[PDB]
């Protein structure tokens, strides 16, 4: 079925093949069910240490990740990614789509004007010939278009990375809300500012190669912590 949106990541030792020096080692943790956990401390593409290996794309040598007891899974991709297409096409992978979910993804990404935007809108040309697209509305096709799928796992990367106030609230309004972003459906997600990171049910953040702490912002306050210090230093 799901999956039961669970994670096991035990005693990781990560192995970078062409660098030669395990730059992060022993960022571990489980995931756990029907639970919203933004990966925090805007580390750079060290979230991508979390994407790419921690995330499991690589291989994590020593310990090891478990997933269920069956090996849907799904990411956004943080540079502009898109494949020659309608922007329909675009919004819709190569599994089918309808319009229910549709007009729940553009309105959910509030694409509406944005894909008015562009010329000829839903059938328009959208790729790499032609169709030039913005910053954001690359992150915008591309995240509607990792959680169009409606499948269990997703993977958000720099969500507000060169965006605005009202695509941050609207990235509250799409990303989780109430949206099918939240509730049952299970998900993931790194942020960039930390004002908004409130809305966070879950929330863990990290240093050099570990994690710093496993828990909410309550303990790591009293941990002096990046939760006491976005408090501290904002």
């Amino acid at each position: 079925d799901a999956d039961n949106f669970c994670v096991q990541i035990i005693g990781g030792f990560f192995t970078w093949t062409p660098d030669g020096i395990p730059t992060l080692s022993n960022i571990t943790i489980r995931i756990p069910r029907g639970q919203l956990t933004m990966i925090v401390g805007q580390v750079g593409c060290g979230k991508s240490s979390l994407l790419l290996a921690t995330l499991g794309e690589m291989q994590k040598v020593s310990g090891a990740v478990f997933w269920n007891s069956n090996l849907p899974v799904a990411y956004a991709s943080q540079k502009p990614w898109l494949l020659n297409a309608t922007v329909e096409e675009n919004i819709t992978f190569e599994s089918p789509f309808n319009k229910q979910r549709y007009k729940m993804v553009i309105e959910a990404c509030s694409l509406q004007p944005d894909i008015d935007i562009l010329p000829h809108g839903d059938q328009t040309q959208i790729g790499e010939r032609g169709i030039n697209l913005s910053g954001g509305q690359r992150q915008r096709i591309s995240v509607a278009r990792a959680l169009y799928q409606q499948t269990n796992v997703v993977f958000l990367d720099d969500p507000f990375s060169a965006l605005d106030v009202h695509l941050s609230d609207h990235l509250m309004q799409a990303g989780i809300l109430e949206l099918l972003r939240d509730d049952k459906r299970t998900v993931v997600l790194v942020t960039h500012k930390l004002q908004y990171l409130p809305h966070a049910d879950w929330i863990i953040a990290m240093k050099d190669g570990t994690i710093q702490r496993e828990g909410t912002l309550k303990d790591f306050q009293r941990s002096e912590c990046q939760l006491f210090e976005h408090w501290k230093t904002l």
